[PDB]
């Protein structure tokens, strides 16, 4: 995945409601500073949702993968705000840029 398109992606699809970042605040989505390397419904005092305790996984592409192109399907109460992403390759590029920015 393009790491530059991905960074770009990331801005063209989530920006004003993720972070991936340090200091990100808690807007809506979790300032996903740490995806890369956690399990599921847990935050650094957030207010998280039981749909995604209810996940119970860890996070790592293959795994968000879905719930970027499926939204509605991993568990029925998200917030289910469109289809998804383009594709898997603008996915991919995403999760490239993801996997550092997260961890930096
Ligand atoms: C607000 C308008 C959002 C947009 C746009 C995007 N996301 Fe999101 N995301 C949002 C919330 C409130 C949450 C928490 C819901 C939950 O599952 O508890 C999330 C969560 C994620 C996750 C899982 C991390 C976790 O909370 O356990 C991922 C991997 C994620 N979001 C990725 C993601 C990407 C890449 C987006 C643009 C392509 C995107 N989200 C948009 C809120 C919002």
């Amino acid at each position: 995945g393009d790491v530059e398109k991905g960074k770009k992606i990331f801005v063209q699809k989530c920006a004003q409601c993720h972070t991936v970042e340090k200091g990100g605040k808690h807007k809506t989505g979790p300032n996903l500073h740490g995806l890369f390397g956690r399990k599921t419904g847990q935050a650094p005092g957030f207010t998280y949702t039981d749909a995604n305790k209810n996940k119970g996984i860890t996070w790592k592409e293959e795994t968000l993968m879905e719930y970027l192109e499926n939204p509605k399907k991993y568990i029925p109460g998200t917030k289910m705000i469109f289809a998804g992403i383009k594709k898997k390759t603008e996915r991919e590029d995403l999760i490239a840029y993801l996997k550092k920015a997260t961890n930096e």
